[PDB]
């Protein structure tokens, strides 16, 4: 079934983060350099590049509903940019650390961002920017943020302490706590999108990807043949795989019923960080940052 087209590739330093605008042919990556860039992937030209920081840009994502991209870098400050100005909106130091993650809510103004100081900030963008809430309880850095798109008012957080925290928003104690037995850490977390299955999956640098069901705790099933540390694993939004790379250069897709590795590619750009998919599955696009630049792939 997977008939894949290189849509769009480019050379650049290393691609930390990336994201899929939901209407417009663009994605978004954020590079080591400290340089973001807008890339529209059918016509191969650059919309437009911002020299944020010196230092890498770690996170980001599109705000599409107010046409900004926010982004987090290592100076340990959160910007926001106009996308189409190039205006920065805002200018704030996050945390005393390095920020790893940022999600945003689907329909209230709030952002998570994921720190090297233990913890999950909220900020509101409707009250300024404001920091609502600090998450405290993990015991090392917290690698990656997913709101619940089923249940936007709770999230997950993977992290290095080797649990996923399931945390409600206005509440200071996590929901529960998931042990992975992943004893190097969890690097990403993501959830199932689909109402019939209570699923999410974490990977790590123990090799291994594993399918949790967040209601019984159970691992409903471990995803091995990554050479290298697992850098993130994700459920494609609308064809029933998962997407995964790695240090070991590797993006794997995996049948997300049986759990059987369906494809490994190797797109000669050295060790895999990141990943995005196009939101409503536009040709099946995803897209994925690596240490010599960045492509865009349409599954099928």
């Amino acid at each position: 079934k997977l008939d894949i087209k290189k849509t769009f590739s480019n050379r650049s330093d290393r691609v930390k983060g990336i994201d899929f605008h939901p209407t417009e042919p663009w994605v978004l990556t954020t590079l080591y350099s400290g340089r973001v860039e807008i890339w529209n992937y059918e016509t191969q030209v650059e919309v437009r590049s911002i020299q944020v920081t010196e230092t890498p840009v770690r996170a980001g994502k599109f705000i599409a509903r107010k046409n900004w991209i926010i982004v987090g870098s290592d100076d340990f400050r959160i910007r926001v940019f106009n996308y189409n100005t190039g205006e920065k909106v805002v200018d704030f130091e996050a945390h005393p650390d390095y920020i790893r993650s940022i999600a945003v809510h689907p329909t209230k103004p709030y952002v998570l961002s994921g720190s090297d100081d233990l913890t999950v900030k909220l900020w509101n963008w409707e009250n300024n920017w404001a920091l609502e809430q600090t998450f405290e309880g993990h015991e090392h850095f917290v690698m990656c943020v997913a709101f619940n798109p089923k249940d936007p008012s709770t999230f997950a957080s993977g992290c290095l302490d080797r649990t996923v925290k399931v945390w409600s928003l206005g509440q200071s104690t996590p929901n529960f706590t998931l042990t992975t037995g992943q004893e190097r850490g969890v690097n990403y977390v993501d959830y199932y999108p689909l109402p019939d299955k209570p699923y999410m999956i974490t990977a790590s640098d123990d090799l291994t990807i594993k399918i949790w069901d967040y209601q019984t705790k159970s691992c409903v099933a471990t995803l091995e043949g990554h050479m290298s540390n697992v850098s993130f694993a994700v459920f494609h939004p609308t064809l029933p795989i998962i997407i995964s790379g790695s240090e070991d250069g590797t993006l794997k897709i995996w049948n997300s019923s049986t759990y059987k590795v369906e494809k490994t590619l190797n797109v000669g750009l050295e060790r895999s960080w990141c990943i995005a998919t196009h939101p409503t599955g536009r040709k099946n696009y995803i897209a994925s940052g690596f240490d010599n630049g960045f492509t865009v792939l349409s599954l099928g």
